[PDB]
């Protein structure tokens, strides 16, 4: 009898962050969303949780990808906009978007990780309210 003892929690791959078959353009609201709306949020405070794919081995969180299916991340998306990933603003919006729900999915109001998300998309938003042309 193993007693499953080498059945381990192992995380998911990270999302694809290159598609060669997946249509690409450079737009100033992309290169706009890279150089700031990212690299700000990524200097604020409350973004290491979010600075790479959510690690369940390590934070002990065996059930975190079984409640999420569609994980998304800000050092994903980083990767995505430096790869030239996406074929328009609103598809790395909607990363973001992913990114902020996983967490208030996953968590519940008043939780130190949804504080810190709620801050990072207040940020957000104020910055994608004005995007370029
Ligand atoms: C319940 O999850 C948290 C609660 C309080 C503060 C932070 C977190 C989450 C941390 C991460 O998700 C995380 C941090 C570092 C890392 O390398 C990978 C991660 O998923
Ligand atoms: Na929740
Ligand atoms: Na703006």
């Amino acid at each position: 009898m193993h007693h499953h003892h080498h059945h381990m929690s192992t995380n998911p791959p990270p999302p694809e962050t290159s598609n060669p078959n997946k249509p690409k353009r450079q737009t100033n609201q992309l290169q706009y969303l890279l150089r700031v709306v990212l690299k700000t949020l990524w200097k604020h405070q409350f973004a290491w949780p979010f600075q790479q794919p959510v690690d369940a081995v390590k934070l002990n969180l065996p059930d975190y990808y079984k409640i999420i299916k569609t994980p998304m991340d800000m050092g994903t998306i980083k990767k995505r906009l430096e790869n030239n990933y996406y074929w328009n603003a609103q598809e790395c919006i909607q990363d973001f978007n992913t990114m902020f729900t996983n967490c208030y999915i996953y968590n519940k109001p008043g939780d130190d990780i949804v504080l810190m998300a709620e801050a990072l998309e207040k940020l957000f938003l104020q910055k994608i309210n004005e995007l370029p042309t």
